[PDB]
């Protein structure tokens, strides 16, 4: 007897997938969709390396901490890596103003130049420059001071009323710190400033503070009792800044030129920098930016994959390994044989034997999924962000706000992902199902009478069938010699 | 021979849609999701006309800059326009507390009274109440000053101490401005406070500051060394609100009596208003809210459609037209019919009497009453709240700034990724659902038919027997007389 | 003739679902998926009782309002509840800096412990501890004042310097409280201070700020012009605190030594306490947590289900009762059979011995372990973190109440438009599952009696030969 069978794909392929009415079905193709994997490493994001501050916080390297690394040029950078728990940072205790605020405003800096603002050989004429060291902020065993600023003291039995401004040519925004003192006592008070009332003034067109030093006996952190309040302000393009004080200023030395990017962020990392580029990073590592999910880390910086609490979303592309009634219907299993096409002719005549691809309805078929693989991942809109956003002691509103908006992103993202491949999965198999009974049909349709339908997706022919006519009927051309 | 046909319609439609397996496919009906047009105009939002300010901001129209329009009468506004020329405000250079929170709790009041809180002609009878104007504040090439304060100066030689206390009787909110005036030298000082050292206070139930001048030479912001740092304060109905000073106080002249509304929030926009309505204002113009998505602009006032970066979101009604999961559209029923144009379903008859198209109406019908309610469904199960998108932020108030971009940015993401999605999916639904009536209706036939016709495989049946306007007519029906025949 | 049908179940439900076509469809059976009721009680969260306030809100608490003092001996609390009464708070009128700040932290408290940290009795010799009373803070009809906080005033006409010290010792946060008052005239700053200029100073290895009395006339609030301010500092363990004044100080009597705990909130609810357990609770009542979703409360605390605007979400599990896309449910069998009660899809045989109904038991069991797979999936995807969603902002904070509000609001409109769509377009593919397994059972036996009987066409075959109980049970066996 002479037999055409349609029939379908199967290989040696051990992918599961879930689906909305059935867990763990092996199927022959498959597409992950969750990016779970990272090089533990920190890369360059969009061709720049990071600011690392090593050991060092924001507030140790701005105000230039001894135990920091100086930026003596220009410099850019894409994003900011610190480390967990940096223990340099102001090494004299104090108050550093709008801390967070200032982090957040480093962020979105594309090129950063340090310039000395009131250099410290000429602007002080009559006042001690030298003197204004502690062992605080020691570097390699002898008493230092911050970098960027200079601790003024009296000269002579004086400290005369000083008045310094500066004008901002630089066209563009200039970021100047500076820093008031408070001593533990009168006594140091008198001995440094010859005063017991002093003041600092700062003001600028759009700044304007007063400070008075504050005399009180405090527990002493890093054994000092004393006091050193920072501040800083963002002196606009043509504007001019001007100080004015009759003691306890800790005067600004060199200040910041800046220009603003792309708003970027702050990565803490115990991982160290590797010779790699990415699109995403987040803490342990860079992750691929290809998939529209991850489950890494939810505070990433880039163009990145939503984050998910998923820890499987893998896509069937092919078929089992139904809703039509074909696929593990009538047709009860694959052809493993078969290995040119999803779905295809089994051929047994005189002439010989053997499996062939139908090319036409796998390719349909293999358009249709790619088609659909590609909606699913190019259909997320990713713009360049950073998840993060830093908070301090008395924010903690601020800070559950931002958890809260963080987790519920990550509840909807996960939900409607793991509900997406459930039923989008089913919906993959039955397009197969149909693809196959469509096929079984369209023979059935052309052999109308010629043959005997067995009910296992396949016709033992009545009219003599060689190896010549089935390519007219696989080719869908028949002119329905009975034996 | 007599044949009957069934087949689908066709049209000269060039409508395109997407759907999960194919791109861009031509169809005879469909429905637009995506609102991306706006009429171009400023509109009234539950039923009030916005607050245009024109050439002011907020802060020049409170304090009353002598460049911006007074309000003389009671008014209400659901919103505020301010333009992007709004330049008139803080003609005195200084700080302005809490500015933005002021802003956002003007932004839609449901009355508004300004009325004269201290007359300036009886209130300060041992101070000059007529030399304080500045160039800073000029008007009509003249010294001027903020109409709503009373810049306090001394009087024959001395600025006596003053004690000045309103009690709010007006049953609602009173909002109450000062200011507080910061020389930039002694000698000045000196000259109009008669004192080196003054201070203002200004105390209620619930407010409770104190101000002291700080002199020092500051670089110059409209010819101005000098600072003014304005503040204000809610009295609520009933309290006290008291000013000392023996200096520097830059008094009310004006209060407001207002009462504030459900929160709305500030549209800087160029566009002109118009007495038209509105559920749903955008920078650039009014917007329908009647489909679930729109892309004219993320910061939007009112019960508003989504905000996506889609750029079309077109829904499949009709079918493919050609003038599949089921396997006869574009299977073997491989083609529409331009003839049949009254119905998406239906029949080609060809016997001894005559030929033509007919619908079949129950099937068609049926399919109207669905895909109907489908895009009802897509368009209607969408709640929008009312909400103001837009938030505004000073220079320390940066990461706040970036929270409130995360959270429009996470909303738009999110809605842009189930918009594409859900329509790429629904089409390819829909797609199959036409293609899945199509095979009933040819089933039902067929399933009439037994043995009386000949399938010929394209959508056709082949009678054998000769079925006139009646036969043919009791096939289009389903009350074929089978035995008749056999 | 003898005659085998192909059929579907159909019983006496009302229930009704909507689909994405069709309104208002008679199911068979279905699932509720959104919680729309709640037990109208408060209810301990994680093992724990609610702190109830009552007539007190956080700062009179905090402080130790005298109408308080019922409060004093709670130490343990899973969240916090405020009655809408809750009016004793800070009697003497003042600013209570960051006090929203203060009632979020302590929100997040697991143990507390009140201790004396300055006992009133021993730490002040040269002031005097027992003038600081008022009539704006009375108790039973007798001045009083804050039961954790000391009004010192002068002693035999000096009030001389002070300066106290506190460790932590006690190996977790110590929350102070203390005060500085404002005199609305000079007159009674020297009273009550015997100087004109004071100053108060209070200091740690982390907070630094120096206190000025300002001497106005104010408003009287509870009869007061006077003002008192009211500050507050979480010390670190192992910290000092240094207290210093010539005047003004309203000083530490006792403190708080906190743990945190999992962050949670505060309730305002008219609800009275019951013995309850809940995982999610609501200003109206406690709710169940095992749906997806809820259309009690945006605002809740605990493990919660998601909130929705709407007022039905069910889902079809069953068929169409009737006592499609693939033509036989309502289509050429056109009805169910009340009389199958033992599947979904089954047949009925009529032959020479016997009649009646049985079901498909494969078809059946596997659509029944499918669509349980289903229902399970669209509940137990849901994501579900213990948090609380509320948020309280002061008179200056508009925006950021604004804020949380657009947050809370876009997560409703998302969660209820997903919702009611999910629904609907499940509820239509799981009918057409139905329709579909029915479809592929009358087929399977179409194929197996290809010639030996008649369609009848109505999921009916007319057999030519004689089928008796075991061509029967072959043909229903697929054998
Ligand atoms: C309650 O709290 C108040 C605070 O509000 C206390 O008031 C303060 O008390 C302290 C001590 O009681 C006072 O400090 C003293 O100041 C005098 C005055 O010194 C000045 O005057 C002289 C010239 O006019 C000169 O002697 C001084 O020179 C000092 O400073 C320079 C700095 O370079 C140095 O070179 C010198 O060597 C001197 O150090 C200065 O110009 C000062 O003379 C006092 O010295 C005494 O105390 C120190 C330390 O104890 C000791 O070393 C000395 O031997 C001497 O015995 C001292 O510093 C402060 O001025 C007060 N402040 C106010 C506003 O009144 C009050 O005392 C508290 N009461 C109680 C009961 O505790
Ligand atoms: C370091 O910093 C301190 C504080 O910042 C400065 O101290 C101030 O210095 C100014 C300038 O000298 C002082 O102002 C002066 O006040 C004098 C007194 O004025 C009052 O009394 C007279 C007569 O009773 C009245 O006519 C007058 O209207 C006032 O009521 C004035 O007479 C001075 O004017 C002289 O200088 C100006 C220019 O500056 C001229 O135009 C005049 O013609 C006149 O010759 C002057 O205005 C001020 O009092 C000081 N403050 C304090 C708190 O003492 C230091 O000067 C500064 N530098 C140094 C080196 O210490
Ligand atoms: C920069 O960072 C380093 C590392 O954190 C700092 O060194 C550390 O300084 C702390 C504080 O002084 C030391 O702790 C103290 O040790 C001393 C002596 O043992 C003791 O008296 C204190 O009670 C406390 O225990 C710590 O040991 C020390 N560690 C090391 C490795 O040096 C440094 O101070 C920082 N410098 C600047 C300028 O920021
Ligand atoms: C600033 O103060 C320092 C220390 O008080 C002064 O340093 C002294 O300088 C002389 C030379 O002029 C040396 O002989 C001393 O040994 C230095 N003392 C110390 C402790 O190093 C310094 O001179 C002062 N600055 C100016 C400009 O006079
Ligand atoms: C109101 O706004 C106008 C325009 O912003 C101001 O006029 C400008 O004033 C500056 C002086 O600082 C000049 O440099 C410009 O040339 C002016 N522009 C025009 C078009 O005249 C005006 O001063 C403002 N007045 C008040 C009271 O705020
Ligand atoms: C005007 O009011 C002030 C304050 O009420 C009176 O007293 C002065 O107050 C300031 C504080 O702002 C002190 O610095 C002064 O020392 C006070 N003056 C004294 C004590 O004589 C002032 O007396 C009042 N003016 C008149 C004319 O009564
Ligand atoms: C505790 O709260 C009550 C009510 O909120 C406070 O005031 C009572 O209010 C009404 C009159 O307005 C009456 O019940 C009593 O006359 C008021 N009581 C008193 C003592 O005035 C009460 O003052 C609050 N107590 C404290 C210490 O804050
Ligand atoms: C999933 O299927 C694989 C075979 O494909 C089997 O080895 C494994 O145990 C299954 N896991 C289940 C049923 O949980
Ligand atoms: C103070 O005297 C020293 C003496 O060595 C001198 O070097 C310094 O310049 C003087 N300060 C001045 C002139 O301001
Ligand atoms: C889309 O379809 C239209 C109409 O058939 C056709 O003209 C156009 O070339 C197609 N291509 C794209 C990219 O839209
Ligand atoms: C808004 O809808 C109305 C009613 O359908 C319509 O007349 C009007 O043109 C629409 N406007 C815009 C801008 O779409
Ligand atoms: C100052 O004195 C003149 C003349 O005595 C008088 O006209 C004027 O009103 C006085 N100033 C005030 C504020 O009354
Ligand atoms: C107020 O000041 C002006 C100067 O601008 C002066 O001409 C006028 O007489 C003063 N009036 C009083 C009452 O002092
Ligand atoms: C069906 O068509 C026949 C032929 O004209 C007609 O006589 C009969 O009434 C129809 N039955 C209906 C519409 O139910
Ligand atoms: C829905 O259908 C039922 C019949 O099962 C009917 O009683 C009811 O009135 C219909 N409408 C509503 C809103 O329930
Ligand atoms: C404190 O003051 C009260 C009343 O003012 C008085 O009865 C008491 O004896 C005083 N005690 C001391 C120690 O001064
Ligand atoms: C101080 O006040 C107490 C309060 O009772 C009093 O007994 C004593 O006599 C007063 N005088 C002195 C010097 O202690």
């Amino acid at each position: 007897s002479d037999t055409i069978c349609i029939g379908y794909h199967a290989n040696n392929s051990t992918d599961t997938v879930d689906t909305v009415l059935e867990k763990n079905v092996t199927v022959t193709h498959s597409v992950n969709l969750l990016e779970d994997s990272h090089n533990g490493k920190l890369c360059r994001l969009k061709g720049k390396a990071p600011l690392q501050l090593g050991k060092c916080n924001i507030a140790g390297w701005i105000l230039g901490n001894p135990e920091c690394e100086s930026l003596l040029s220009k410099r850019s950078w894409s994003y900011i890596a610190e480390t967990p728990n940096s223990e340099n940072g102001t090494c004299y205790p104090g108050d550093f103003a709008d801390y967070e605020e200032l982090r957040e405003q480093l962020s979105s800096v594309s090129s950063f130049e340090r310039f000395e603002i009131f250099p410290k050989e000429s602007s002080w004429p009559k006042h001690n420059t030298t003197r204004g060291v502690t062992a605080a902020c020691s570097h390699a065993r002898k008493s230092s001071f911050y970098k960027n600023l200079l601790w003024l003291t009296e000269a002579n039995g004086s400290y005369p009323n000083l008045s310094k401004s500066y004008v901002n040519n630089q066209e563009k925004e200039v970021l100047v710190l500076w820093g008031v003192h408070h001593p533990s006592n009168i006594e140091d008070q008198r001995t440094l400033y010859r005063k017991e009332n002093a003041y600092v003034s700062v003001v600028s067109s759009n700044y304007n503070r007063r400070f008075t030093p504050e005399i009180a006996e405090r527990p002493k952190v890093r054994n000092q009792a004393g006091r050193m309040n920072y501040y800083w302000t963002l002196l606009e393009p043509g504007d001019t800044i001007i100080f004015e004080a009759n003691g306890n200023l800790i005067a600004p030395w060199y200040a910041f030129a800046l220009s603003r990017g792309l708003g970027s962020g702050i990565i803490t990392s115990n991982a160290s920098m590797d010779e790699c580029d990415t699109k995403c990073q987040t803490p342990q590592g860079a992750i691929n930016s290809s998939l529209p999910f991850q489950n890494i880390h939810p505070v990433t910086i880039g163009e990145c994959p939503k984050y998910v609490k998923s820890t499987k979303l893998r896509m069937v592309t092919g078929l089992r390994n139904g809703l039509f009634g074909a696929i593990a219907g009538f047709i009860e299993g694959g052809w493993t044989g078969m290995m040119d096409g999803w779905y295809g002719y089994h051929h047994q005549n005189e002439q010989g034997s053997g499996y062939a691809a139908d090319q036409k309805s796998t390719q349909n078929a293999i358009n249709g999924i790619t088609n659909k693989v590609n909606s699913v991942i190019e259909k997320m809109n990713t713009q360049f962000t950073a998840v993060g956003k830093e908070f301090n002691k008395l924010e903690k509103r601020m800070e559950n706000l931002n958890k809260k908006v963080d987790d519920g992103f990550l509840d909807i993202w996960t939900y409607n992902a793991e509900l997406l491949v459930l039923l989008e999965n089913e919906r993959t198999l039955d397009f197969h199902d149909s693809n196959v009974k469509n096929l079984y049909e369209k023979v059935k349709n052309q052999l109308r009478n010629n043959a005997k339908e067995l009910g296992n997706g396949c016709f033992e022919f009545y009219h003599k069938c060689d190896n010549e006519c089935m390519e007219s009927v696989k080719n869908g051309t028949y002119d329905y010699s009975e034996e």
